[PDB]
């Protein structure tokens, strides 16, 4: 026991964790925290110096606490004095024995799938403004001007906490020629910018109509299959389950999507889309595309306080779609915005259980939301050792934060009977702002890398990505590459030390939220 109250403990972790974000050592930061404790009379210094001694005696205990923040660490140290359970009904049909997808045979075609996510169009982006304003979003009207001649916001964007003007997005679509042709496109939400404090419903629908028409303009007859992001509504993250009716429901948003996305989605899809913002359709024989609204898994969605149990019956709906694909022989692609690893515990554990059951039917999982080049591996529930699926977390088109613009393209097993529809390889394209915003610089999108090439993989199967993680656990050079691509070729100046490495690698193995057992082989 420590004579340390709940708010008191939060002041220390604040002054420490904020300090540990760039300060070289713990000692100097430890002194600041003790001085804070003294100046404000927050607690007895013996207790304060005892807490600093524990918060990070070594980085290991804190390596587990890499996720932990003040409220999260205090609860564990103080106790209870400082989210419901539920699960899904799986059909009684016995699980087919696991068998890997057969590699494509000679002559089997390939298909290219463009993947767009996190475009975050800022209607108010303005060149020359201050990229480091006080607001959560800058490079826009109201952020001010730079101080004493410092460089303002770049023309095509900036490496800061800023989003993109329409110019950079129009430039992205126009230069897709070399990346295609595309059989279809996946678009996992987050269309508006991060100007939350001034997002009316008119603004959000303006971003939907404006970007939808733009995408449709440069893709033309190619179908685009979108998924609902967490910024698409106002207030942000607020997606009430369909049991809420009236002007406070998300119908203003869902009925606007069904109208804007009608060219791409069939009747049955729009039906569910209007109700809960999710749908399922058949884009080609043998394949079933399922678009999930991961806002109903979101931690920021305050609406789930009413009933966080499978909101909208989506997972139960997902199970039915998956089980029907299994009986039919089809394979499944799931698209969403928030990756399952970032979901609420119950929702995530149930999704993890669903993916484990239908491993032979699932051929691809695609998400975004992280804005960086990541991937989440799923393991068998019985032993948590056989990688059986992969969720590719594509990088954002926007710069938010301190990143290069970029999109993703997937090579999948082609459109033919018996195909596995699995991802065979993928590529990432970027816009190099340092060259585009420079005097005389012109937009030129280039292929950053191809996965199988840089990583030397035999394929894009779960076992290969599983083997790529532990190769990076022991190969500092192979991880730096991944770390370089992680940020779309614009890493932070802060090198990723051995605690950062294992933390990043632990994210690659944690497709289930709150499961430390998934990273037991990292130290
Ligand atoms: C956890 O910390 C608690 C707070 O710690 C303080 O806060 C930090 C920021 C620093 O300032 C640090 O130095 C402090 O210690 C701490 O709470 C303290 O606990 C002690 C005893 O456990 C309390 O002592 C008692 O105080 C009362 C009130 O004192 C004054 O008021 C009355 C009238 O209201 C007057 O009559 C008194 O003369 C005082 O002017 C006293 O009444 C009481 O004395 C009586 O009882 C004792 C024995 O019980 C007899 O010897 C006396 O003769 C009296 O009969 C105590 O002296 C202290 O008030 C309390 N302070 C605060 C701010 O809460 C706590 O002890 C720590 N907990 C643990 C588990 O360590
Ligand atoms: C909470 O909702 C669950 C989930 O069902 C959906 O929730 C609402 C949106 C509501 O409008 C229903 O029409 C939806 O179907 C309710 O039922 C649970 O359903 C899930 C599977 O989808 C299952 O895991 C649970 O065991 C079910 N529980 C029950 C009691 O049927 C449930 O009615 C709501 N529970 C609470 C406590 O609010
Ligand atoms: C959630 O948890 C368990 C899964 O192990 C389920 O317990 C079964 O409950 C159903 C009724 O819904 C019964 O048919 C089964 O007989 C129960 N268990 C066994 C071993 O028979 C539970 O039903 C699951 N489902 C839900 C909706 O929570
Ligand atoms: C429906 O709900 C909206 C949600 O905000 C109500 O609020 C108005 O609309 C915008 C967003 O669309 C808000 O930013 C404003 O605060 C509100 N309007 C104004 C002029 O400030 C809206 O009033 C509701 N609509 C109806 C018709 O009742
Ligand atoms: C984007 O373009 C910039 C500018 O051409 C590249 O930055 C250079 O990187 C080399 C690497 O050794 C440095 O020596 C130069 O000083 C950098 N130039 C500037 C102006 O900073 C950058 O490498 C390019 N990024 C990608 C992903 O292609
Ligand atoms: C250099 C690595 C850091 C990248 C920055 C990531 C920002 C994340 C944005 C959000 N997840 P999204 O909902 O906009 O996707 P948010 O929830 O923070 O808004
Ligand atoms: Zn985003
Ligand atoms: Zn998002």
């Amino acid at each position: 026991k420590l004579n340390l109250t709940c708010p008191a403990c939060k002041v220390l972790f604040t002054a420490l964790n904020h300090g540990l974000k760039k300060e070289p050592n713990v000692a100097r930061v430890g002194s600041v925290a003790i001085k804070i404790c003294k100046m404000l009379n927050i607690a007895p210094l013996d207790v304060c110096q005892s807490a600093v001694h524990l918060f990070e005696d070594d980085v290991v205990e804190v390596w587990t606490r890499s996720v932990l923040s003040p409220s999260e660490a205090c609860g564990l140290l103080l106790g209870s004095s400082c989210f419901s359970t539920w699960n899904i009904s799986l059909p009684s049909v016995p699980k087919p024995p696991p068998k890997p997808p057969s590699p494509p045979a000679p002559g089997a075609p390939v298909s290219r799938v463009l993947f767009l996510t996190d475009l975050h169009w800022d209607h108010e982006y303005l060149e020359g403004t201050d990229p480091y304003c006080a607001d959560p979003l800058c490079c826009r009207r109201g952020s001010g001007w730079p101080p004493n001649s410092q460089k303002g916001a770049g023309f095509w964007g900036e490496y800061s906490k800023c989003d993109l003007p329409l110019r950079t997005l129009e430039s992205l679509l126009k230069g897709l020629g070399p990346a295609g042709p595309f059989e279809m496109v996946y678009w996992t939400g987050d269309i508006p910018a991060h100007d939350v404090w001034q997002q009316s419903r008119q603004d959000q629908l303006r971003a939907l109509t404006t970007i939808t028409d733009l995408v449709r303009k440069f893709l033309g007859p190619v179908p685009v299959y979108p998924a609902v992001g967490n910024h698409e509504s106002t207030p942000v993250n607020g997606f009430p389950p369909p049991f809420i009716k009236g002007n406070q429901s998300s119908q203003w948003l869902y009925e606007a999507m069904a109208k804007a996305w009608e060219p791409w989605l069939p009747a049955d899809a729009l039906h569910t889309l209007r109700i809960g913002g999710f749908y399922a359709l058949t884009p080609r024989p043998g394949l079933r595309l399922i678009s999930l609204n991961m806002n109903f898994c979101s931690r920021e969605n305050f609406w789930l306080l009413i009933n966080s149990t499978d909101p909208a019956g989506q997972l139960q709906w997902l199970v039915e779609e998956l089980q029907a694909a299994e009986n039919r022989g089809d394979k499944v692609h799931i698209i969403g915005h928030i990756p399952p690893g970032h979901c609420l515990k119950s929702w995530s554990w149930n999704y993890y259980k669903i993916i484990a059951r239908y491993e032979n039917t699932l051929a691809g999982q695609f998400f975004g939301h992280t804005h960086v080049d990541e991937f989440e591996i799923f393991y068998d529930e019985e032993t948590l050792s056989r990688p059986l699926a992969v969720a590719f977390l594509a990088p954002s088109a926007t710069t938010f934060i301190n990143l290069n613009p970029g999109y993703r393209v997937y090579q999948i097993d082609g459109n033919y009977p018996g195909s596995s529809h699995v991802v065979l390889d993928h590529e990432t394209y970027i816009l190099n702002l340092t060259q585009a915003n420079a005097a005389g610089g012109t937009p030129s999108w280039k292929r950053l890398y191809r996965a199988r090439e840089t990583y030397g993989l035999p394929d894009a199967m779960p076992a290969s990505w599983h083997n790529l993680v532990y190769r990076m656990r022991d190969d500092e050079q192979l991880f730096q590459t991944f770390w370089f691509l992680y940020h779309k070729g614009h890493p932070p100046s802060e090198p990723c030390g051995t605690p950062c490495r294992l933390a990043t690698l632990c994210a690659q193995l944690s497709a289930r939220a709150d499961s430390p057992a998934l990273c037991r082989h990292l130290m």
